[PDB]
């Protein structure tokens, strides 16, 4: 393996220096006004981006493959590449003098740029450190500050992964990495980065605390999850420009905090995504009346993390009732603030640009005006306390940044007038720009008798005066001259050289001064990042609570009550999504307690069994978010998990296996027509057993819909079973469904579909009666 | 109700004269370089087309509402309008001297323009004349010449409508018009147009024959269908520019010609349309390797009309075998011909434009070159005899029309050179155009000393010579002058007036001459329409048979045999659509006779039950189209109908009613999991009865898939019953489906999905055993 380095250009040789460090990722090498890619990176990017592949120069004889993109559209192409789980290192040149650096690595899970994120996109990076009994989970969202760790098991893993919706996963390079789907981008990390002891040094040093007990860890059992946090914190460090200091606390997630739901249950209920994978009526889209982007994202969070702690739930409920009389002024203020949660993020990772501070400034002022707007008597009063706390940050931004700064700091006109006296003075040499030149042209027109001379400028030559070749002979030896032209001839003069060296120096010192003063206020903002993140969280909380208020007031939701005994009482409740799809939707009751635990639904095929079942689960879910539920009243007992089951057939049996040995007395199980598949022999036998389990060996409140009429006999075999069914009425030779729960099991009226039949249908009426 | 007529403009008064005759249709009133619509038409069209609604002028004091479209995109909006089932009258002005006329009425069922039709779109207009016991059906396709009538019943109506895929329906305005869907565009026709006696005069005069016995009618029972044909013939006349003379014969369709399939069966088998209504793998898309558009349309026709006559089937089968050795040269010729079936149609209706004759000419020549290409021994030899028959038409077209004519006849350069001697001479005055003017400019440059004069032309002044106002004083009195300008001044002269009156007269006489000669050869073509229609039918037939030859050679299809006894033998057959979706598809046998009639499929879910069933029905269907079936060998007995049954539940019971009292010994019935709905009591009772009918009270060859294991006992109760099932094998903790038919009823192995369960599954294994 001998080399050139005469076989390869020094521009290319430098590229290979960078590319060697990022052999797994695409490298956007800045080349002029383009980012270019070389070699296999070129062939890859030319496939992926439908941009033209080409060739530049030679390397060891061989033409070098190349492909590029204009700088003005780089974020756009970057957005595509990360949609396809690709990382890109951005190689720019940096210095005073110049070195080729990587500056920033864009990965699917560390996005903070508004250009690479949808407005309601939650963006998480999760790292799994597997012991083998336990598994350390640690996740973070650079855009929201979130930073949590959890201890979990191997089989309970894909549930946690679906819950977190991670955009990127960090795995060890070890041979005992957990087998898993792929998924989002999966990024493997060289083993020792998940070290618990090194992960503990990193964490304690990042938060500047003694140990990790306050967060509820210590390297006893949690060691594996401490290392996973460590690995996350390192990967953030390797990818981000500045190491962000906005990662809020670091909480241990226990299973007791939220109503657990398996992956399939999240999917089936269509919480944030349909069964065909969209935003075509979901629970989130039907409730998403948030005024802010950060509010919308928070609501997505809440709908997936229904609280178990009934105190926090009431804290939230006290707020929403209080906001009932004052949400229309609130939602006007919030509607005009920008995404300050993301702006705080971009500040933290050294990625914020001049107009972000303008938006942050103006919205923090708009948040300070909510101090009136509303008051109350709850958690709200701690929310209100936050907004004026942040005015000191707004004032300093008002004083340091223009009302409208230029887009790029490099262009100047970012720092405000009067913030720095020197800058104003430096900047003042500008009228002396144009007025000294008008005072000079006129003092040369009469001096030469030519109204065909003006003081011109170009980047290469600087200031000059040009005269035609005819008039070039008319010029004094006071003029200095340089380059020769075709029609004309341009001249320097020492009395504008003195001017040129004054204004161009003033330009450079001003540009340099704005840079240093901007970096100065970023130094300040980054230290004031705690108050900023509190501002973001308070603004978004209030936005969701405001939305909860408006929904209840505008669609008749009621504050559900909580009980200490196993119970689910719902006074004519409704399905919150299907309710805005039907013009008329018929409400229905739901009564269950200790003695009435399993409701066995039987019914025709367009009788609303599924809808009614999903309606119950959705009311229970909503109940524990602090939102009000769609009913006239509701009362729910302590609930721990929600299970559902609504292609086949081992996936039917897989999802029910999980249900059977995880559901408890506090769980709520939903089962829709289990048995479809195989037969009516083995199918009925299984559906018989599964019911013979929810009643006995895990006393769960269950809704069990089924076509197996043979299961009607359960209320006459267990105290807890109940038979209910759904209505079908005769109108005019044509059947209809009023969609109403009715006690009992619907009788047999398929032979009633003689409303258009032909027989010899007695032969049917002779097989049933079947006693 | 007094009027203006001073309250309305004469340009609007003339519109109301036209609009009054077409009160039900939209009227495109040509207004300059636009077609505009007024009053309620405007409001209608503004909504439908997303075009801006506005105002022009006043009528009785009120601003007249208006909306319009440009001429250059008129066919595009018309296309939209007939997609939404609307009719449009095109009001142009005609004359020598100008009258407002309607010229053409575009209706959804009389389309012939390539610009209003999809390439493979079949376009039929059907007229129903209801007695009440009988119903006269009559339909026609202007694009294909098809013109048929049929006698039918009131309930058998929606089956026929769906079979004919009518783009438009003609109903009597009577109060006893049949209740029906709507559908396509339904067009009501003023009662007496469906008159049988008046219908018979129309029909006999159209074909110029004594009565209708040769077609198999006479006003005995066929009176109601004769009038239907009359109404159709009239609507064609009211709507078409020229009354077309290409309508082929007039056959009476009887129910015994084709294998009947109800509306649901045509949908379920996905013959030319999916269950979600697309071209996502259908039986037609999977076979459609036709080189021509007209070939494709014909394929659609045969897929919906499987022949009962086994002689015509063998005729087609003899042609496809003989083409096995000669289809690659055939499909290269056919690939380069145009849509001559439609072109013949546009000629018939006086709608043909110059380039259509060009395309027809070239393709009729290309069709003549198939006289070698292939020969054979069958029906083929009559096909070969047709192509050279049509050369006389190609010759005349070659001599009369340019190799490339202008787009519009009004622009000239359509009639070929040397076809008419006078036209060439009239046309020849054109070099005398440019050369006489070069011989005149030069004779005016030196005569005035000005190289700043050139002979010009504009549409207002004719020919002229212009000179600047400085040089207008330099012009002779030999110049005549007219309009004054700004910089210049233009002059007429009697020696270019003589020239102006020579070349413009020659232009008009030539444009007029081309018009009369073009109409002259259209007169010839329209009388040579019978040869043309035969050319189109012979080209298309061969294209479909060639395709059948390529499919059999390239996907291992075999020529099915026919039997005279009830039988369906299929040596490992395959599903022709699913077979190109799976990389590997496992073939399966099918054996049924007089003693083995009902195959009772039981099986797991993803066991290929449905697919195998639909495979049998599709093979039987394909067998009767002449095409070879996807198998190693196949033998089918006499078949009359194919019924299928694969949301709920009265529509389950409606479709099965139909099946139960229409299926015969010769029918082939397919039933997929009948019973799903209601329960397992009344569901099993109904599935019990329905099987207790196919065996006994209509000895039909039936495939009955069900999950009811209770129906396994049938082969031990009836001779004709058979139990088959579909395989499921264990590989590695993971079940798989080899998809193979196996005698017997699959046993009970859903408890076998303990491959991931958790119990207390003995309680299942305790309910089955169920003896
Ligand atoms: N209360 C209601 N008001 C109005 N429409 C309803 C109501 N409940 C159900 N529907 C509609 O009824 C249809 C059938 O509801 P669904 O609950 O799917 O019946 P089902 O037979 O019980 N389905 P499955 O759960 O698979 O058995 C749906 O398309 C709903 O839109
Ligand atoms: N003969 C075959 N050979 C190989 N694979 C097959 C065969 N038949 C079906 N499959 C596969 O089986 C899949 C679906 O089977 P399908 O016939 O729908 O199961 P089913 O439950 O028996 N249908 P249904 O009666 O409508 O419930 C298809 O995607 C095929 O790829």
């Amino acid at each position: 393996q001998s080399m050139s380095k005469s076989a390869v250009s020094p521009m290319m040789q430098q590229y290979l220096g960078i590319k060697a460090q990022h052999t797994d990722k695409l490298v956007f090498y800045r080349m002029g006004d383009f980012y270019e890619l070389f070699l296999d990176d070129a062939v890859e990017a030319a496939k992926l981006l439908d941009i033209t592949l080409t060739t530049r120069g030679q390397m060891d004889g061989v033409p070098i493959k190349m492909a590029g993109v204009p700088f003005h559209a780089a974020e756009q192409y970057l957005a595509r590449l990360v949609k396809l789980g690709k990382s890109v290192a951005i190689c720019e040149q940096v210095g005073e003098p110049v070195e080729r650096k990587v500056v920033r690595i864009v990965t699917p899970g560390t996005l903070t740029d508004s250009a690479l994120l949808e407005d309601k996109e939650t963006n998480r990076i999760v790292a799994v450190s597997p012991d083998k009994k336990y598994i350390g989970l640690a996740w973070a969202s650079l855009q929201s500050g979130e930073f949590k760790t959890k201890l979990t098991t191997a089989d309970k893993l894909n549930d946690e992964l679906a819950r977190l919706q991670a955009a990127e996963i960090l795995l060890p390079d070890s041979k005992n990495a957990p087998q898993l789907q792929t998924a989002s981008g999966v990024t493997r990390l060289n083993a020792w980065q998940f070290a618990a002891d090194a992960g503990e040094k990193l964490l304690t040093e990042y938060f500047g605390c003694q140990d990790l007990r306050g967060f509820g860890l210590d390297s006893k059992e949690h060691a594996v999850s401490i290392g996973a946090a460590g690995a996350l914190l390192n990967y953030i460090r390797l990818t981000q420009n500045l190491m962000p200091q906005h990662l809020d606390g670091l909480s241990l997630e226990t299973d007791s905090q939220y109503i657990g739901m398996d992956a399939a249950t999240r999917r089936n209920l269509e919480i944030t995504q349909t069964l065909s994978g969209k935003k075509t009526p979901t629970l989130f889209s039907i409730l998403d009346g948030c005024a802010t982007h950060m509010g919308s994202r928070l609501l997505a969070l809440w709908l997936h993390h229904p609280l178990r702690n009934r105190a926090h739930i009431r804290a939230r409920q006290e707020a929403v009732t209080a906001l009932e009389s004052q949400y229309e002024p609130l939602q006007c203020h919030l509607k005009s603030i920008a995404d300050i949660e993301r702006i705080a993020a971009r500040i933290a990772v050294g990625n914020a640009r001049p107009r972000d501070l303008a938006s942050l400034r103006d919205s923090l002022f708009e948040l300070a005006q909510i101090d009136l707007s509303a008051t109350g008597s709850s958690l709200l009063e701690t929310l209100k306390a936050v907004f004026p706390e942040t005015l000191p940050v707004a004032e300093t931004l008002k004083a340091a940044v223009m009302p409208e700064p230029s887009v790029w700091l490099k262009d100047g006109n970012v720092i405000n007038h009067g913030f720095h006296p020197e800058l104003d003075e430096l900047r003042r040499i500008q009228n002396h720009g144009d007025e000294f030149l008008l005072d000079l042209e006129a003092k040369e027109r009469e001096r030469t008798g030519l109204s065909t001379l003006k003081v011109e400028f170009n980047r290469v030559h600087g200031f000059y005066i040009e005269l035609s070749k005819t008039q070039a002979e008319q010029a004094p030896a006071d003029y200095q001259r340089r380059q020769t032209l075709k029609n004309a001839e341009r001249f320097i003069t020492p009395e504008l050289k003195a001017f040129e060296d004054k204004v161009l120096t003033a330009q450079d010192q001003a540009l340099a001064l704005e840079k240093q003063l901007f970096d100065g206020v970023l130094k300040n903002l980054r230290t004031a990042l705690p108050q900023l993140q509190k501002a973001a969280k308070a603004a978004a909380a209030l936005d969701v609570l405001s939305t909860f208020s408006a929904l209840a007031k505008e669609r008749n939701f009621v504050r559900p009550e909580f009980a200490d005994y196993p119970v689910v009482h719902i006074e004519n409740g409704r399905h919150p999504v299907v309710e805005q799809q039907v013009r008329h939707f018929t409400a229905n009751h739901t009564d269950l307690d200790h003695k009435h635990r399993l409701m066995l639904l039987t019914g025709p095929n367009m009788g609303g069994k599924s809808t009614y079942m999903r309606q119950v689960a959705l009311i229970v879910l909503l109940a524990h978010t602090g939102c009000f539920v769609p009913a006239d009243a509701a009362t729910i007992g302590p609930v721990d998990q929600i299970f559902t089951r609504i292609s086949t057939f081992m996936v039917e049996m897989s999802e029910t296996a999980y249900i059977l040995h995880h559901a408890t007395e506090q769980s709520i199980v939903l089962m829709d027509e289990v048995g479809r598949g195989t037969s009516t022999f083995d199918g009925l036998a299984l559906a018989h057993a599964i019911a013979e389990h929810l009643l006995q060996k895990n006393k769960s409140f269950s809704l069990f819909a089924t076509h197996y009429f043979e299961l009607t006999y359960l209320p006459e075999a267990h105290a807890a079973a109940v038979n209910m069914h759904l209505s079908a009425l005769e109108q005019g030779r044509d059947i209809v469904f009023l969609h109403q729960i009715q006690p009992g099991p619907a009788g047999k009226s398929y032979g009633i579909a003689v409303a258009k039949l032909a027989g010899l249908p007695v032969r049917a009426l002779k097989a049933a009666q079947k006693h």
